[PDB]
DNA sequence: ACTGTCGAAGCT
DNA sequence: AGCTTCGACAGT
């Protein structure tokens, strides 16, 4: 382990890791997942995806989906995406790259967080600028152009910093982990309470469904408690980002800690909260370097064709649409209409773009540090009534000092 | 052989 | 409120 080859050419077989789960064959994965979830059979659905290393993107460089994995029934509880490693016959020949639990949190609590975060971030939220907010040319308008309504990212908790090679709060007497506009401690505590309670609720589910990644993240819980979220023993998270109609361009989260993962809690607008329903718009979570198999979990071609026809796997087609492009790139230190298209991505069967359509209250686990990932731009982004809110829970690298690493930094004298 | 990042404190 | 120090790394 391993001897199937003599070097790991990730650029071809894809990134290799096992802390979400690994096994000799797809059947093995099902055994693991049935045991973890505590449910055999139809509750669990496994989709083979294939690493192609060729990125699906629009003519302007923005995210697109080529296939959508959709919840097949109310009977489906757990979605797993597995990669069969090209040219391997060992005990980690198949690995888990994504876990999605459809019924992640209580719907009543999801409904509430939707209202409360939308209202709170609206009024007091100070947005966090991220590289993945723009395409590579830095001229797209995927978030919308109205500053008041555009899709945005709001980051809370602790973050790693290059200046300190540690927590950004190295020099902070009393850190404000849930900092809002100006200074309004009653709103900030209200936000905190919501996100701490949510951190607390999700950690047990993280442990249950991805033990090894979870255990990696709590190794230093008692050494750096100031850089952890959560209200109870077992605190895998350190940072949390809220994304409101935010189009995250293809990226990896480089600052995240090695051998961890990301948990994403999804909240949707009220028109998209029933199974099978027909929402005006919809945001997808995409893995641009993968394609779907010709075959289902158990090896059948016909079973996989049924899913394509039922819609459990939606095969999308090329599209021409108009989008705006800034006259001048966004820096760091007016616009025109342009025809965007995806024909090229769709022409090549090996250009990727496997997407999932995460539901209200669902929880998605992936190794965002390793896998390229993206979210699709909304037709009409409006963070005042967003089509989708995602709450992304993570822990950065080198967050293992007490007191946000205060002593270690003052020691650098 | 360059670029660019889920920043905040202290002084002015 | 603006101007300054603080600098680890993956990508290309
Ligand atoms: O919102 C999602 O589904 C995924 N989000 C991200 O990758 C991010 O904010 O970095
Ligand atoms: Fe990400
Ligand atoms: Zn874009
Ligand atoms: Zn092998
Ligand atoms: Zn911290």
């Amino acid at each position: 382990s391993c001897r199937c080859v003599e070097q790991i050419i990730e650029k071809d077989e894809g990134p290799f890791y096992t802390h979400l789960g690994a096994g000799p064959n797809v059947a093995a994965i099902r055994e693991i997942m049935e045991e973890r979830f505590g449910q055999k059979g139809k509750a669990i659905r496994i989709e083979r995806v294939i690493y192609t290393g060729k990125e699906g993107k629009s003519s302007q460089g923005c995210p697109i989906a080529k296939w959508v994995v959709r919840r097949s029934s109310s009977e489906e509880k757990l979605l797993c995406l597995v990669r069969e490693r090209a040219g391997h016959t060992c005990e980690a020949a198949v690995i888990v790259i994504l876990i999605l639990v459809w019924e992640g949190i209580p719907l009543s609590l999801a409904d509430k967080l939707y209202s409360e975060l939308t209202e709170t971030l609206r009024k007091y939220g100070t947005l966090t600028n991220r590289r993945c907010a723009l395409n590579e040319e830095r001229t797209c308008a995927c978030q919308g152009l109205d500053p008041e309504t555009c899709g945005a990212s709001f980051s809370f908790g602790c973050s790693w910093s290059m200046y300190y090679n540690g927590c950004k709060f190295a020099r902070s007497k009393i850190p404000r982990k849930f900092k809002l506009l100006g200074d309004d401690p009653k709103e900030e505590e209200k936000l905190e309470s919501h996100l701490q309670n949510l951190s607390t609720l999700m950690a047990p589910t993280y442990k249950k469904l991805a033990p090894d990644a979870y255990n990696n993240q709590i190794e230093y819980e008692h050494r750096a408690p100031e850089c952890r979220l959560g209200l109870k023993e077992g605190r895998p998270f350190s940072g949390v980002t809220a994304c409101l109609d935010f189009c995250a361009h293809a990226h990896r989260d480089l600052h995240n800690m090695q051998n961890g993962s990301t948990l994403v809690c999804t909240l949707t607008r009220e028109d998209n909260r029933e199974f099978g329903g027909k929402p005006e718009d919809e945001q997808l979570h995409v893995l641009p370097l993968y394609k779907v198999s010709d075959v289902d979990e158990f090896g059948s071609v016909e079973a996989q064709e049924e899913k394509k026809r039922s819609g459990a796997i939606q095969v999308l087609s090329s599209f021409r649409r108009k989008v705006r492009m800034l006259a001048e790139p966004v820096k760091t230190c007016g616009s025109d209409e342009v025809w965007s298209d995806s024909e090229q991505s769709f022409l090549d069967p090996d250009i990727g773009g496997v997407a999932v359509a995460p539901t209200h209250g669902s929880i998605l686990i992936e190794c965002a540090k390793r896998e390229l990932h993206a979210t699709t731009p909304l037709k009409n982004p409006n963070r005042n009534h967003p089509t989708r809110i995602s709450l992304v829970f993570y822990q950065h690298k080198s967050m293992n000092e007490p007191k946000h690493g205060l002593a270690l930094w003052e020691a650098k004298m």
